[PDB]
């Protein structure tokens, strides 16, 4: 009785893991690509000057 | 009984994942393209001067 429930929940958890990792995966690809476009929009020296804007 | 429900919810979650990642995807492409046009409108040195406007 319990082993079938444990086995069934096991394969569900494996696929639920694929749901979780894909959520982390794609939400980070867009997070990284947006950062790619954000920092490319400004410029290498420009972002450095903006971050170190202080005398 | 449970396995069919778990399997059915699994494929729904897979497609719901595609809904979530597409939402993150396209909302970031517009976020990045708008930033592309925003920083291109000002200029490379101009944005640096605006961000480091301090003596």
């Amino acid at each position: 009785r319990v082993k079938k429930v444990r086995e069934m929940e096991l394969i569900y958890a494996r696929a639920q893991l694929e749901l979780e990792v894909s959520k982390a995966q794609q939400l980070a690809n867009v997070e990284a690509k947006k950062f790619k476009e954000m920092t490319e929009a400004l410029g290498p020296g420009t972002i450095r000057d903006l971050a170190v804007a202080g005398p």
